[PDB]
């Protein structure tokens, strides 16, 4: 049992991932509150190394995904997502590549941007 | 009895399942208080995997 142990010791110290644990990775990705980043250990770290860049491919995917939806989509498919004005990206540029910044949308991050608007309408009060 | 509790202990750590355990994966579906989701263990998280995927499948079936 003791070799077990230890064996089962140098595995969780080697990738990062300890049985029942809890974590706060998943919960720190993007724009998010002081107060959940803070409470960030090595093993958080790790798992969060990974998230990033599982992220990364899918913001890289969702990249692609618009530069392809602003020249295979017509106005009148796009007018019945959205049901506002139809906006025009330039014809020989890439779209969304200047002006658009793609992420992935976390609770957290919803929260955060949330609890910051609320933070400036405070702040402007009636001055503005 | 140490080999029972050695082999009903590898079981708790593939599966993620733990006996009487205080489970805050089915309080924590969809967009939820921060404090409710704050409270994510690494075994609530492995629960809420599974139940994200069955209430696609019923979200799935809503839109038909």
């Amino acid at each position: 049992p003791m070799m077990i142990q230890y064996q089962n010791n140098e595995a969780e110290s080697l990738t990062g991932v300890k049985s029942f644990s809890q974590g706060i990775a998943s919960q720190a990705l993007g724009d998010v509150a002081a107060g959940i980043r803070g409470a960030l250990d090595a093993a958080s770290k790790r798992e969060l190394g990974i998230l990033r860049r599982l992220a990364q491919g899918v913001v890289e995917i969702g990249r692609k995904i618009i530069s392809m939806n602003s020249e295979f989509l017509s106005e009148e498919e796009v007018v019945r997502v959205t049901n506002e004005q139809f906006v025009t990206v330039r014809r020989d540029e890439l779209a969304g590549e200047f002006d658009l910044k793609l992420s992935i949308s976390t609770a957290e991050a919803d929260n955060q941007k949330a609890q910051e608007l609320a933070f400036m309408l405070q702040t402007m009060g009636n001055s503005l």
